[PDB]
């Protein structure tokens, strides 16, 4: 009856494009990538009042957030960079902006068909990736 409900639930990573480059644009190092590049990860999305929470577990890593949108919060990002984090919902999707070091980073989740489609942009160099209901 809300704001999330149409992500709210336990999604599989299916397919990923260019997700090599954008870990290098990010700044990630060849052992991390190549590692993380190979997980497949089960993304968990829940609601309890205002809080959302999204976790991401795989054999790489496993991640915790939650968050209150539009309020920012610091991150431990899968591959260790300390990042201060917003997420807004625009128009149905949630856009997570990461910002350290004078870089920026965002990634867009969105509900498109049966899937959850996740887009990571860095400057020029988007990595889509496919995620379906486990
Ligand atoms: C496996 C799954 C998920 C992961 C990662 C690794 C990494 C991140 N995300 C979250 C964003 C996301 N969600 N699905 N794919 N990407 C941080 C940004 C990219 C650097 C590598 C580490």
């Amino acid at each position: 009856s809300h704001m999330c409900d149409a992500f709210v639930g336990t999604w599989k990573l299916v397919s990923s494009e260019n997700f090599d480059d954008y870990m290098k644009e990010v700044g990630v190092g060849f052992a991390t990538r190549k590692v993380a590049g190979m997980a497949k990860p089960n993304m968990i999305i829940s609601v309890n009042g205002d809080v959302i929470t999204i976790k991401s577990e795989s054999t790489f890593k496993n991640t915790e957030i939650s968050f209150i949108l539009g309020q920012e919060f610091d991150e431990v990002t899968a591959d260790d960079r300390k990042v201060k984090s917003t997420i807004t919902l625009d128009g149905g999707v949630l856009v997570h902006v990461q910002k350290w070091d004078g870089k920026s980073t965002t990634i867009k989740r969105k509900r498109e068909d049966d899937k959850l489609v996740v887009e990571c942009v860095m400057k020029g160099v988007t990595s889509t990736r496919v995620y379906e209901r486990a």
